[PDB]
């Protein structure tokens, strides 16, 4: 099935999700000189108090932090967004050098990672139900450099020894995202896909200007990860990026000037 290695990467996915080739696929890269400031965006509105997170799971491609998204405790408004979206879970995309990582790209520049958190609108009543509309997701991107450490991001770089292969979990509770946020909330916005299989043209995407950095060690523990299960051979996971795609008939929009 769908990973990221030569055999079954990227390149390969549209034979099976043949939606690869769309016409709002994702990532893109943001050309900064032809995004367009738009005075109609709203700021972003990031309602993260009563965060409710539970479980760490490593799922062969990533590891995601899942919430309860059973109320209407952690959510995403304003923006380019009409309505509320609840936060699911976040996960990383990362290279296995410092010089690649993240999906979307600035100019052409690849950062080491990039971080999604992942939000469905609450007209849809589920996620599953959501990933079926157009409008259904919305999707903050942020980009991280390698620098200083981020202190927020340490309790799950600790944690990531116990998830090491595929088919792990652990208890994850406690764990507040805004501390994984940069100080700016500017953005640029445009209509995509999600990024990995099944590669659903359901998103918004948010993709925040301002990187947070992250320490070498920090990194490095990402990428001690296994694709692999328990007691298979060890594939790094590392690289777990899908390239840019085709911008086609969209309009990157920022929010500021
Ligand atoms: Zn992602």
């Amino acid at each position: 099935h769908w990973g990221y290695g030569k055999h079954n990467g990227p390149e390969h996915w549209h034979k099976d999700f043949p939606i690869a080739k769309g016409e709002r696929q994702s990532p893109v890269d943001i050309d900064t000189h032809t995004a367009k400031y738009d005075p109609s965006l709203k700021p972003l509105s990031v309602s993260y108090d009563q965060a409710t997170s539970l479980r760490i799971l490593n799922n062969g491609h990533a590891f995601n932090v899942e919430f309860d998204d059973s109320q209407d405790k952690a959510v995403l408004k304003g923006g380019p967004l009409d309505g509320t979206y609840r936060l699911i879970q976040f996960h990383f995309h990362w290279g296995s050098l410092d010089g690649q990582g993240s999906e979307h790209t600035v100019d052409k520049k690849k950062y080491a990672a990039e971080l999604h958190l992942v939000h469905w609108n609450t007209k849809y009543g589920d996620f599953g139900k959501a990933v079926q509309q157009p409008d259904g997701l919305a999707v903050l991107g942020i980009f991280l450099k390698v620098g200083s450490a981020k202190p927020g991001l340490q309790k799950v770089v600790d944690v990531l020894d116990s998830i090491k292969t595929k088919g792990k979990s652990a208890d994850f509770t406690n764990f507040d995202p805004r501390g994984l946020l940069p100080e700016s909330l500017d953005y640029w916005t445009y209509p995509g896909s999600l990024t990995t299989p099944p590669l659903l043209e359901c998103v918004t995407w948010i993709v925040l200007k301002e990187p947070i950095s992250v320490s070498s060690e920090q990194v490095l523990k990402f990428r001690k990860l296994n694709f692999n299960g328990e007691g298979e051979p060890e594939e790094l996971m590392v690289d777990n990026w899908r390239p840019a795609q085709p911008l086609k008939n969209r309009q990157i929009k920022a929010s500021f000037k």
